[PDB]
C-alpha cells in the first residue's frame, strides 16, 4: 500500500477505458497494460503509471521513469 500519507501522496484515479484522456496505455515500470478499476498515479510531469510500480521506483530513484523529471516537492521555505 501507500508509505505516504493520503495528503502527501501523488494523485492517484482508477483507470477506466471509456473514459481515459491520457495517451498512455501501458505501465513501463512493469511492462503491463492498464486495466480498469487499476490504481494509477500521476507525477507532476503529467506521466501516469501503476502506484505499487511507481512508488517503489521513486523511493529508490526520485525521478519519473518515463522522462526523469524529478518528482519531489517543491517547499515553500526550503530550496
Ligand atoms: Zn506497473
Ligand atoms: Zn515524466
Amino acid at each position: 500500500g501507500s508509505t505516504k500519507a493520503d495528503i502527501e501522496q501523488l494523485p492517484s484515479y482508477r483507470f477506466n477505458p471509456n473514459n481515459h484522456q491520457s495517451e498512455q496505455t501501458l505501465c513501463v515500470v512493469c511492462m503491463c497494460d492498464f486495466e480498469s478499476r487499476q490504481l494509477l498515479r500521476v507525477l507532476p510531469c503529467n506521466h501516469e503509471f501503476h502506484a505499487k510500480c511507481v512508488d517503489k521506483w521513486l523511493k529508490a530513484n526520485r525521478t519519473c521513469p518515463i522522462c526523469r523529471a524529478d518528482a519531489s516537492e517543491v517547499h515553500r521555505d526550503s530550496e
